[PDB]
């Protein structure tokens, strides 16, 4: 009715969701106050986590935590890196939902953009992909018919006609 995907999913501890992120996920300031650790109570009402709309803010919004000189401010850029580099780690492993390891490339004609695609068709590893003709191996960039039969057809003997583990 409203239009939004609503979210019923846990009825377990924390299931307020207004205080199911404050204490419940602690690993946000790894490396960060490095000097010591008795300063003041921890500061979640800023979120510690976007680093986007919170590294680079005038003093006013900042002074939330006391202290802001350059070392505070030099540390919020390196954990802000680090930050960075971990949610484009996670872009580019989340992008490619398929697992590419070394256990895909063993034929001959195959490539990298091949097995991406083919695994991103819905299946996962050799014992679901000879199950399949030129339904699914044709079509692709790089691919033509008959390339595309004479593969499956090696896929076929490899998997149907030999029967080896």
């Amino acid at each position: 009715l409203s239009g939004w995907e609503l979210n019923v999913m846990t009825v377990d501890d924390l299931q307020a969701k207004h205080q199911a992120e404050a204490h419940a996920a602690i690993d946000t300031f790894t490396k960060y106050l490095d000097i010591d650790e008795d300063f003041a109570t921890v500061l979640v009402e800023e979120g510690f986590s976007t680093l986007e709309e919170l590294a680079y803010v005038p003093m006013k919004e900042l002074l939330e935590i006391e202290g802001l000189d350059e070392p505070t401010v030099e540390a919020l850029r390196e954990r802000a890196k680090n930050a960075l580099a971990t949610i484009a780690q996670a872009q580019e492993e989340s992008l490619g939902d398929n697992k590419p390891a070394d256990d895909l490339l063993n034929l001959e004609g195959v490539d990298r953009d091949l097995a991406f695609k083919l695994a991103a068709r819905g299946v996962c590893t050799l014992e679901d992909l000879a199950e399949q003709g030129i339904d699914d191996l044709a079509d692709i960039e790089g691919l033509t018919d008959e390339k595309a039969g004479a593969l499956i057809m090696a896929a076929r003997n490899i998997c149907w006609f030999g029967d080896e583990a």
